[PDB]
């Protein structure tokens, strides 16, 4: 089939808020989304997975974690996750340092993606086009915080998480895996997938 552009793919399959945040992330670290286009799509994907991971999860009036998929959560509900990803470096560390001074949770060396108020820990979300065990070890060796929980998703449905503790229910993680499957399929229809996959390196 015809080779599409990754720019068109990103603009057509990601929400404009997500695309704008990814452009900002790349600008912040001196990269151009129109040149590093596979990285651009990977950042969009990672942002979306982090938002999907936190979606619908609340802590109820008794302090227990619950799932509310309706648009209107009860007003006494607390969001279960703090989202650190998707923020500029000053604001992201402002949110982190805060949680750390507040809860007593130690400070990470690298910015994590979420904070889980149920499990009382930071989370590093990974999305890989390679094998999850390889990618898991690379991340574990990098952060080595050992209080920060790692949860890796692949595009073919495999997952790996710290201590085999997957945090979320099957249905929530299935929403994420379904979305990743969709991204891969749509990229493949545009003849973008093979190169995107091989670019992770
Ligand atoms: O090549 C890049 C650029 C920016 C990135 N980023 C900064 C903040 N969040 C993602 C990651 C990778
Ligand atoms: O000004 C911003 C906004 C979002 C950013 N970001 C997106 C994903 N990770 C960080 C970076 C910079
Ligand atoms: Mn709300
Ligand atoms: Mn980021
Ligand atoms: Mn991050
Ligand atoms: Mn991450």
């Amino acid at each position: 089939g015809p080779l599409g552009s990754m720019e068109d793919f990103v603009r057509q399959c990601f929400n404009p808020m997500i695309v704008e945040l990814a452009e900002k992330a790349m600008k912040e670290y001196g990269e151009d989304p129109k040149i590093e286009t596979n990285k651009f799509a990977a950042i969009c994907t990672h942002l979306e997975v982090c938002f999907m991971y936190s979606d619908f999860h609340f802590i109820d009036e008794r302090g227990e974690s619950i799932i509310v998929e309706s648009g209107d959560p009860n007003a006494l509900l607390k969001h279960r996750f703090e989202i650190i990803e998707g923020r500029d470096r000053i604001m992201a560390w402002t949110v982190v340092n805060s949680i750390c001074n507040t809860t007593g949770v130690e400070k990470p060396k690298f910015l994590p993606d979420l904070y889980d108020y149920k499990e009382n820990r930071f989370i590093e979300i990974g999305v890989t086009r390679r094998e999850v065990h390889i990618y898991y070890l690379e991340k574990a060796n990098k952060i080595k915080s050992e209080k920060t929980h790692i949860h890796i998703f692949s595009f073919t449905g495999e997952e790996m998480a710290t201590k085999a503790d997957y945090t979320l229910d099957e249905e929530s993680r299935a929403r994420i895996k379904t979305r990743l499957f969709t991204i891969r399929q749509e990229m493949a229809s545009r003849s973008l997938w093979d190169s995107f996959r091989q670019s992770e390196r």
